[PDB]
C-alpha cells in the first residue's frame, strides 16, 4: 500500500511535468495531431537527403493520412513560408504514388490537374502553403518535415 | 509494485536529462514556469497568436526572479522581446491577458509614456527593464508554459 | 494499482516519442549520453559557460562511438565544434574539465601542435578528427547531457 501511495504522487508529477514539456518542445517547430507529431528541421534539402535525415532520426518524411494531419503539416509550411516534401513517390510505378511501405495513398489533396509528371520527371510530392499537393522533381530542395 | 518502482525511477532520470536538453539553448526554467523563445521577431498580435496556439501565452514575468530568467533569453538573442501585457482596454492601465492588474513591474525610468499616443504593448530590454512600445513593431517572440 | 501500471506504460511510450522529436535535428544520442548543438558559434569560455549553465558540459567524446555521434552534428551543421578538453594547466597535457587525463583521442595527423605557441582548446572537424585550436576562436557550440 505505502509504496503505492507515494508512487501515485511520483507518476502524477511526471504526467504534469511531461504535459508541460510537450508544449515547450513543440514550440515553434512542431505540431501534434492525434498520436502523430510533425517536426520541421527548419531548412531545405533534396528528397533523398531529407528522407535520410528523417529515417536516421527514427521517423520518416511527413505522410499526412487525413485532412486533419494535412492541416497540421500546413501550419508548419505556412510558418516557415516554405513548401515541404512529403514521403510519398511514384518512383516504382509511374502514376501510382505510395508511402515508403509500398501502400497506396489513403488520402490526397492534389491541386487541380496534379499529379502531372511535368517534363516526364516528377516523382516526389510537395505541399504548398495553401495545403495543396503537387508532384515535383525529387532533385529540388524543399522544407524538411519529419513525422514521429 | 516492484518492477513498476524501477520504471518510475528510470523515467524520473530520463525525464530530468531530457528537460535539460530541451531547454538548451532557447529555454529558461524558473519555479514552475518555463520561458521559450521562437528565435525570431513578430508584431504583437502575431506573437500572441503563436503562443496561444502553442498552448501557452506571451512571456508574463510576475516577479524579479521570473524577469531575470526572461532577461537571460533576451540577452542571449540580443533582441528585446514582447511581454503579454497591454493597456489596450484602458489607457494607462496595463493588464495580463486575463484582465488582471499587474502584480509586478520593472519599468525603465519615465515609462510607460504612451509615446506618440500609441504605445499599448510592452517590450523588455537586455537590461531587464520594461518600455511600452507600439504593438505594430516587431520584437523577439518568447512564450511561457 | 493496475491503474498506475497502465499509466506508466503509456508514459514510457509518449516519452519515447517526444525524445525522438526533441533530438531532431540538433541532437544525437549515444549510449546514455546526449549531444545537442546550440546552432551557433562562440569562443571557448562563452561556449563552456553556456553548457555549464544548462546543466551539462561541452562535448566530451570518450570513445570512437561517441566521437562518431558528435561528428554527425558537426557534419550536419558543416561547422567545426569545440570539445571540453584543454591543456591550459599543463602545456601538452589535455584534460577534461574535472582534471582527468584523456581516455580517448582522435587527433588529426600532426596534431596537437600548439601552433602559434597558443592553442589550448580542441576542435572536432567534419571528418571527425581533432585539432588543438586557440581558445579565442569561435566554433560551433555543442553540449553533452
Ligand atoms: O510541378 C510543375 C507544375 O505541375 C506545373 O507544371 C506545368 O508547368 C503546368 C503548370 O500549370 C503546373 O503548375
Ligand atoms: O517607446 C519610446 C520611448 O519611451 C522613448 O519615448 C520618447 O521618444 C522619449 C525617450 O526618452 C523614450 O526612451
Ligand atoms: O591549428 C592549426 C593547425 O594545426 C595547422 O597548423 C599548421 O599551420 C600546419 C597545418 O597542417 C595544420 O592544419
Ligand atoms: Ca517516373
Ligand atoms: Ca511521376
Ligand atoms: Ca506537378
Ligand atoms: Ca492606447
Ligand atoms: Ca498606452
Ligand atoms: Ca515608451
Ligand atoms: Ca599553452
Ligand atoms: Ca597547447
Ligand atoms: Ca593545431
Amino acid at each position: 500500500r505505502q509504496q503505492v501511495e507515494a508512487l501515485q504522487g511520483q507518476v502524477q508529477h511526471l504526467q504534469a511535468a511531461f504535459s508541460q514539456y510537450k508544449k515547450v518542445e513543440l514550440f515553434p517547430n512542431g505540431q501534434s495531431v492525434g498520436e502523430k507529431i510533425f517536426k520541421t528541421a527548419g531548412f531545405v534539402k533534396p528528397f533523398t537527403e531529407a528522407q535520410l535525415l528523417c529515417t536516421q532520426a527514427g521517423g520518416q518524411l511527413a505522410s499526412p493520412r487525413s485532412a486533419a494531419e494535412n492541416a497540421a503539416l500546413q501550419q508548419l509550411v505556412v510558418a516557415k513560408n516554405e513548401a515541404a516534401f512529403l514521403s510519398m513517390t511514384d518512383s516504382k510505378t509511374e502514376g501510382k504514388f505510395t508511402y515508403p511501405t509500398g501502400e497506396s495513398l489513403v488520402y490526397s489533396n492534389w491541386a487541380p490537374g496534379e499529379p502531372n509528371d511535368d517534363g516526364g520527371s516528377e516523382d516526389c510530392v510537395e505541399i504548398f502553403t495553401n495545403g495543396k499537393w503537387n508532384d515535383r522533381a525529387c532533385g529540388e530542395k524543399r522544407l524538411v518535415v519529419c513525422e514521429f
